[PDB]
């Protein structure tokens, strides 16, 4: 797992973390082909409380082996200290669908959801919380593939216009609420990049969601998608289907839009 500097061609800096800047770059593996990869950099590694809490999110992404939640290649743990996690080519989901739009054919805007699925599903098994599901935190390997980016360069694991009631208001984050965070990035996936509740201010939210107010149907969403999202966000948690309910029905989602 320790990596050799002299084995890294440090690239384009493509993010700002807590911790450092984070760049794109090649790791020029042993006896293999070089690798795409994400330097997580770390200013204020010199502290050994700072160090100790940089290298932890390292840690917690050694623990996880999932096709769509991004990698933990290795660390460089002389100063300074850098995390090196796969790279995912083409950036941001944002970004991505906000440029490619409606040129994405329904079928890979279903594909994208399925596919955060089973990374979902697998933090689940994993009896993993992850408390930040956003479209923000997903990046794109390529055209038809999606995966969760790193953990600790998520802001949040306050996001309000995405949290469950039970979050908002007595901070209570299980796997049931992560479903709530999940069906609000399946809508932000339908709407190309759109945020939710757009102009709508943080404390009228809890009021509309309250009231039984819900994010509207997307243009062009299959109703069974949209009512796959609507389960999501039952108000109470024990009503919310679990992750692997999810994957199932979106494959099911997924074959019928293929099928036509
Ligand atoms: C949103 N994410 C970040 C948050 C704070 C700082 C950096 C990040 C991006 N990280 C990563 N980015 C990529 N690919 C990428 C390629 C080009 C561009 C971008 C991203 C952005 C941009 O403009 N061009 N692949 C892997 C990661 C990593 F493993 F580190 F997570 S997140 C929570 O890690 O998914």
């Amino acid at each position: 797992y320790e990596i050799q500097r002299e084995r890294i061609e440090l690239g384009r800096c493509i993010g700002e973390g807590q911790f450092g800047d984070v760049h794109q770059g090649i790791y020029m593996s042993p006896e293999n082909p070089a690798l795409a990869v994400a330097i997580k950099t770390c200013k204020n590694c010199t502290s050994d409380s700072v160090r100790e809490k940089f290298l932890q999110e390292a840690l917690t992404m050694r623990q996880f082996d999932h096709p769509h939640i991004v990698k933990l290649i290795g660390v460089i743990t002389e100063n300074p200290v850098w995390i090196i996690m796969e790279l995912c080519t083409l950036g941001e989901l944002r970004s991505f669908l906000q440029v490619r739009k409606y040129s994405l054919d329904l079928a890979s805007l279903i594909l994208y959801a399925y596919q955060l699925s089973t990374a979902l599903a697998y933090l689940e098994s994993k009896r993993f919380v992850h408390r930040d599901i956003a479209a923000r935190n997903v990046l794109v390997s390529s055209n038809d593939c999606v995966k969760l980016g790193d953990f600790g360069l998520s802001r949040y694991m306050l996001p309000i216009k995405w949290m469950a009631p039970e979050s908002i208001n007595f901070r209570r984050f299980t796997s049931a609420s992560d479903v709530w965070m999940f069906g609000v990035c399946m809508w932000e996936i339908l709407m190309h990049g759109v945020k939710p509740f757009q102009g709508v201010k943080n404390n009228d939210v809890i009021g509309r969601i309250e009231n039984g107010e819900r994010l509207p149907m997307p243009p062009n969403c299959p109703p069974t998608l949209y009512s796959l999202m609507t389960k999501c966000w039952a108000y109470d948690p024990s009503r919310r289907p679990r992750f692997t309910e999810l994957k199932a029905q979106l494959s099911t989602i997924l074959e019928e839009e293929k099928a036509q």
